[PDB]
């Protein structure tokens, strides 16, 4: 079906038998949908091996499919490699099955039950600060992704379950393309990993989790779900994801906002006046104090602008439809290019730089909030949304209210990206502290 | 998932790995329903490999799974091999995709429709008397499967198409387990053959079709077809489905029937009286005589209840879903042992016997018409029922109406089905042919 697109008339680049366009990501996955932007325009068409790809751009097709017509034709994603018992993920769910588990999940997410978790995780926010007092006594550059790494992974294992350890003074067990480059190009050899209990995942985890929660079903976000029925190996999975998420996603977002301070100091003394002036005298944040700081919320919205580690947004096109005009066949994934939509100069003004100014309550108002959807949008969006943004700033507030940070000498400027699909630096990022 | 019948409470044979319960078919199709409905009762479960098969037998539960719950849940028939192109069929098809091409074909089985075809089908009535006379007149016997299969043959063309050949005069380019028991414990090797073009069928025919039908789309089930729109690739495939069935359909029944007629004289000679009479000296048939002749239906009928050649009955169970009290899983296959309720003393006395006046107008009310369905039932059921018994008694009345039969000493008696799955004899049926 490699002439999907050119009799259709979207244009595209054109793909290769068995391997389609997957050679063109040599230069990354945002470089890809970039150049794909210039030349192309607003809507363009490539190929995962022999599985088609459509790109929209326009904000009216993007609100119709994430939005409008989400619960009736985008309802799920591309399904990927052996996902073995993982099925049952919220993210691999499809359809009435998802629709269950987004509302069975719905609850452990809200208005309420996240201030619950506030007193919780403002504790280790203290705990980092002595991981940093220690690091930043002894006077030497700092790796940002592990001490913000054993951060958001304590505050996984006390939010989802209640374990409390700190990951960088204990570390002896905390927890935690070739295989599948060959997969998304020939996806029919999925069905014999999954009869063969092969999984992408390496399977021999997984058991821990499922013989861990045993202790806890006899006497959070655990408890939260099981009073109520959630199944106990689909129990499991969806605490995977929910560990999967909050780690790695909270680790590199707070390693890409204190680079950008640490390279804009008129910006980092700036978030460090608002922050005394709301916390006079280092005080301790609320779950109030956190939705008062808008600057805080400025510079976390404009790294996010920069650094959107999902970079895509895909659905499934479940029948045949015809969205603002133009018509899509079955099983066709519609993919939103979120890196490429931040980082266009038709709704941002020097998109290469970083201005905080862009999300002022003044500025605010004129960003299309179908082009600036780090957490997507719809039924589909990200259920951890507002628990991220909590965990973040808190863990930003803290850090910000004892220490300054300053380039080094192996600080990467300007910074490069990963040459994979983690949105993660190239190099790890590492920068002089001082205490105040 | 070999512990889904013992986890529900439902008996059956015990399953191996892999295998399952397909070693028990050496007895074959019908002879492993047969003993399962004896030990196990009304409901059973077995595993053709890895899949899940329930039978039921309750005419309620049948109703329910063929009629009433039909466009819900047990829509589709089971998966089976690489179909190549051929998922386009009717029977193949799935879901609304066989909805539209029920109704785009339904017009071509109407009461009027039918009446259209009288003459043309009327007229290789006479020409399979020539061939007969041929071969009765050399006094020797006769094979019925050829002479048969040549009537049913050359039907076929003249009503499909409207090509008039004799398929037993130029037998030079008539038209016309390993490989797929393999397929059915390894249902994960069937997508491999779809990406390689290999398909059951012998994939180098058809494209013959595909562009035989190249002269007639220039300038019948054919004609009343592309008048209005179905594609070109689909018109092939649903002209395969309509050769396949009308030629093995009427060539194997009537088979049954002439046999059925030569080992009791008595059911012969009374049909052969009925015809004379409706027809007096030798008349031709025409549509309303067909539909007069009761006792020519009373011994096509009953001759279906001994030799119904589906067999089985086969509905997918697409969502989880509790009929006339007893839950079914997603997946199961809903098998219905039409063989098995043909020959049960709980509706049949003396099942092993051929008595035509059990569907005498007395005798064919109190007879369950989900206990005897050769044609299936619902919106599933035979699209082409009232044309084969049309086709076949059209034959049966010019055959009868000139020849009597008698059996052979080559003539197996008692009969012995054969060892396979098509519901053939073992030995091909021979019998002495005399003329009136
Ligand atoms: C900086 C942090 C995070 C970012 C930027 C982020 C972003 C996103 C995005 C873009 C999506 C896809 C939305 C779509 O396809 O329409 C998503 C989905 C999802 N996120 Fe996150 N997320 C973050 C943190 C979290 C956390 C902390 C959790 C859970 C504790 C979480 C759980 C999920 C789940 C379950 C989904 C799938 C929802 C579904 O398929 O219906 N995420 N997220
Ligand atoms: C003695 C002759 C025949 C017998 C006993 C017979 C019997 C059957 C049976 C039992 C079924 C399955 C019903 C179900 O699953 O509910 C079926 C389906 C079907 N038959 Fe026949 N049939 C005969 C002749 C024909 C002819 C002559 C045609 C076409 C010209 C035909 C076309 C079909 C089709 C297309 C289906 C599938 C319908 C669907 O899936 O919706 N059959 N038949």
């Amino acid at each position: 079906s490699h002439g999907l697109f050119k009799k259709l008339g979207i244009p595209g680049p054109t793909p290769l038998p068995f391997l389609g366009n997957i050679l063109s990501y040599h230069k990354g996955f945002c470089m890809f949908d970039m150049e794909c932007h210039k030349k192309y325009g607003k809507v363009w068409g490539f190929y995962d091996g022999q599985q088609p790809v459509l790109a929209i751009t326009d904000p009216d097709m993007i609100k119709t499919v994430l939005v409008k017509e989400c619960y009736s034709v985008f309802t799920n994603r591309r399904p990927f490699g052996p996902v073995g018992f993982m099925k049952s993920a919220i993210s691999i769910a499809e359809d009435e099955e998802w629709k269950r588990l987004r509302s069975l999940l719905s609850p452990t997410f809200t208005s309420g039950k996240l201030k619950e978790m506030v007193p919780i995780i403002a504790q280790y926010g203290d705990v980092l600060v002595r991981n940093l007092r220690r690091e930043a006594e002894t006077g030497k550059p700092v790796t940002l992704k592990d001490v913000f790494g054993a951060y958001s992974m304590d505050v996984i294992t006390s939010t989802s379950f209640g374990v409390n350890i700190d990951s960088l003074n204990n570390p002896q067990d905390p927890f935690v393309d070739p295989f599948f480059l060959s997969i998304t190009v020939f996806p029919f050899l999925i069905p014999i990993l999954e009869v063969l209990n092969i999984c992408v995942f390496p399977r021999e985890v997984t058991n821990f989790l499922r013989k861990s929660v045993k202790r806890m079903k006899e006497s959070d976000f655990l408890q939260l779900m099981i009073d109520s029925a959630l199944s106990d190996l689909e129990l499991v999975a969806q605490s995977i994801i929910f560990i999967f998420a909050g780690y790695e996603t909270t680790s590199s977002v707070l390693s890409f906002i204190m680079y950008e301070l640490a390279t804009h100091p008129d910006v980092q003394q700036k978030l460090q006046e608002e922050i005394d002036a709301v916390l006079p005298n280092k005080a301790p944040p609320t779950y109030d104090t956190v939705l008062q700081m808008e600057y805080l919320d400025m510079v976390v919205n404009e790294t996010l602008r920069l650094f959107p580690i999902a970079m895509r947004l895909e659905r499934v096109c479940k029948k045949d439809v015809e969205i603002n005009g133009m018509f899509i066949p079955k099983g066709v994934v519609v993919m939103i290019p979120s890196y490429a939509l931040h980082r266009d100069p038709k709704y941002w003004t020097e998109p290469e730089k970083f201005l905080p100014e862009r999300f002022s309550k003044k500025n605010k108002d004129n960003i299309d909030p179908y082009i600036y959807t780090p957490f997507g949008s719809g039924p589909r969006n990200c259920i951890g949304m507002r628990f991220a943004l909590m965990n973040m700033k808190l863990a930003l507030i803290r850090v910000l209210q004892n220490f300054s940070f300053k380039p080094c000498k192996e600080t990467q400027i300007p910074l490069k990206l990963s040459l994979g699909g983690l949105l993660q630096p190239e190099k790890p990022v590492v920068l002089k502290v001082e205490s105040r």
